[PDB]
């Protein structure tokens, strides 16, 4: 692995795959296998009617070209696509377990007061055999502490033994939320007031719940899910997030849907309860809107941002890789970057300038002992009004050659 | 490759993956890629209405287990599955092209008087209009023949010229046959004219069937054309589902034995225009049959009956070939993978239990990591259930004749 800053486009991404939009996408990659999901909506990606959800699993293989390829092996379609939301998948023992939420009022985040917190599970098999292939589970027993209702809320989690750990969130009513507004860091911020951080824990300032991210534990040995909650350090609103394991040490990514826009990732120290030692990263941020744009550090009352995760290639030098959007206040300019917290080593755009691309999921691995990365980017066609997930594969160079 | 007869099951097959039946299956395998097709019928496989027809291509790959696997990459469903019939596929330059017949009166073979000849082509890209192109073929040159049609699972390429297995429907009023050539030398009960009446479906069928090729040339890309090629008189047998394929750089032909000549019909093609095959005088491998033409029959009788059970030439110098055959004189059952010679079965392995019923078998072989592997589509039945499902067995051909 190259560890040297250069402006050379040594990276070469290779794309590897009527009136509708393909949205709410999922990507997990583990030990040769992968899981993906999306929602086919007819019309507006934010408000369109649902056409069909799919969840699939498959294998990650190379051909003679020693380039990874997606090969779907197992696919499930729910008989109603209007009801499945916020799927998260973790891989254990030749099976991929996709934990979804069920709703009759739409997205549990936006009509959150009204949602009876129904969960479920879909286990699909990475290699099908002619219920091994496909099992559904209506989860009924959930342990969530003070939280009024919990929910998975991220693309992928991890296994530890027979215990899965999905990225999840808890909706704690803000009457019971414990926060000293003295801790809200407005020391250098002329504009910031004290209570923003607390009002920044929900969708509205007058949202009824706050959101706190964490994990959902599922111990296969024993079936019951246990909500775990994220540590106070660097506390921001419950957001789509992802736990994954690199080099045998687990790492957490939280998307930055509120004022703290610099990227939130770092090694998890403990998993019960969830403590992450966040990186002091000063180069990778997120595109916001008018109120909380890229690189903002001052506590304001906003909910806005896009999930653009990254993945840790080298621990000792902490080199990491992800697709980020190089736009302040807009979803334009997708870019694949390999970076260090105070420095960006090298990059390559993945589109043209006005290209709009809202979300990016990124998992990396060894293909024949070469470090490759698969990135899902929610790119739009130039005419637009359609979001189509596009999968780029990118080899991480070992030399810093020409 | 082993070349020593043994009763040892050194062969080890590995299966490699609402109210319906999966019938009329297709398999082609070429240079790492594969084509498959089937018809999903609701109910009786013979008389059932059809739900879906899938024409797919994909890649044949191994994982860490060094075993081949199917990986679908491109799939097409026609908007009406009641109208598509007898597809055959050939692979050229990153495109797999499948040639189908179109009918509004059902299977052209069984209602040939009422069938207008309509032909269509589907090209699928094996690594995705590049992905999927349809063509309604309008220009066909068929010589004396009243109507032609593809009739087999796969054919071969030569340059930009594809060669699909096909059949021609020549009305028997224009068929020229000296019944003196009908070989009844040793055959007590066998009359002279059977061979002639044996060239159709009925004795009183209005057409006969003659197998051959359809030639499509890419080089002359303008417009659409298709030229029927008939087959050499030697070992003439009714036009039947057949397959041309290339092994070791020489093309080989397999014709199914749907009439009295029940011993297997295969061998190297000498020429391609017009179609001459030097058939093997093969004495160990025959085809299950109904009462009139039981397996191992060699006497000319008036029958039309048999199952397509092809073989593949693993080794030309010793003519070692591999195929699945049905071990049943008068029933379709007892599917058994065999590797065999002209006058000797070398070694075998059953692929199911004794009553297991398996109507059809397609067999293509290749090198996976420089080892001789074979894929066999076997159209088997799920135990008690009537419905048929195609099952794909992968079988490694041993080089040593070990334990
Ligand atoms: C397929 O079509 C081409 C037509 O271009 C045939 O070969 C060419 O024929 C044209 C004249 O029709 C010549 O200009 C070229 O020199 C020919 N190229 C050759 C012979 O290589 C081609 O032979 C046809 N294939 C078959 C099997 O008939
Ligand atoms: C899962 O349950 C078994 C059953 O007693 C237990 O031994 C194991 O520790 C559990 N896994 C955990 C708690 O992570
Ligand atoms: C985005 O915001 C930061 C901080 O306010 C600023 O440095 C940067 O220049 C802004 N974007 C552009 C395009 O100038
Ligand atoms: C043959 O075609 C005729 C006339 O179109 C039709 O009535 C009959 O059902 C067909 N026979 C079949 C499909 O066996
Ligand atoms: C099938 O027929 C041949 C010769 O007509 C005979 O040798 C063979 O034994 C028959 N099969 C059975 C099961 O008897």
């Amino acid at each position: 692995i190259c560890l040297q800053k250069t402006t050379s486009t040594i990276l070469k991404p290779r794309l590897i795959s009527e009136g509708v939009c393909i949205t709410d996408p999922l990507l997990a990659v583990d030990n040769g296998f992968f899981a993906y999901s999306h929602l086919e909506k007819i019309g507006s990606c934010t408000r369109g009617i649902a056409k069909q959800r799919i969840i699939g699993v498959g294998e990650v293989l190379d051909r003679g070209d020693k380039v990874p390829s997606m090969f779907m092996t197992n696919v499930w379609t729910p008989p109603n696509p209007s009801t499945i939301h916020h799927c998260s998948s973790t891989y254990h023992e030749d099976f991929y377990y996709t934990l979804c939420a069920v709703s009759h009022v739409g997205d549990p985040i936006l009509n959150s007061t009204s949602w009876t917190e129904s969960l479920s599970l879909i286990r699909l098999a990475v290699r099908p055999k002619s219920d091994y292939n496909q099992k559904y589970i209506a989860i009924t027993k959930v342990e969530r502490g003070k939280y009024d209702k919990v929910m998975p809320y991220g693309p992928s989690g991890i296994k530890q033994g027979d215990t899965l750990y999905f990225p999840a969130v808890g909706f704690l009513p803000r009457t019971e939320f414990q926060y000293n507004d003295s801790n809200c860091p407005i020391i250098h911020c002329k504009y910031s007031k004290a209570e923003n951080c607390r009002l920044s824990m929900g969708v509205n300032s007058k949202s009824h719940y706050i959101l706190r991210s964490g994990l959902l534990k599922y111990n296969l040995s024993l079936i019951i899910l246990q909500f775990i909650e994220i540590a106070d350090n660097r506390l921001t609103i419950g957001s789509p997030s992802k736990i994954y394991n690199s080099l045998g040490q687990p790492v957490f990514y939280q998307a930055s849907y509120s004022w703290d826009t610099m990227i939130k990732l770092g090694d998890v120290d403990t998993v019960d309860p969830l403590r992450v030692q966040w990186r002091n990263n000063s180069v990778i941020s997120r595109p916001g809107q008018s109120q909380c744009p890229r690189f903002n550090v001052c506590p304001e009352v906003c909910w806005e941002g896009t999930y653009n995760d990254a993945f840790l290639i080298d621990r000792l030098n902490w080199v990491s890789a992800g697709v980020y959007l190089n736009s302040n206040q807009t979803a334009e300019n997708p870019v694949f970057a390999v970076f260090k917290d105070n420095e960006i080593l090298y990059q390559v755009p993945l589109a043209e300038d006005d290209t709009n691309a809202q979300k990016t999921i990124t998992d990396c691995f060894l293909l024949e002992n070469v470090i490759w990365c698969i990135s899902l980017v929610e790119i739009y066609d130039t005419g637009d009004n359609v979001i189509r997930p596009k999968l780029f594969a990118v080899k991480i160079p070992a030399q810093c050659s020409e």
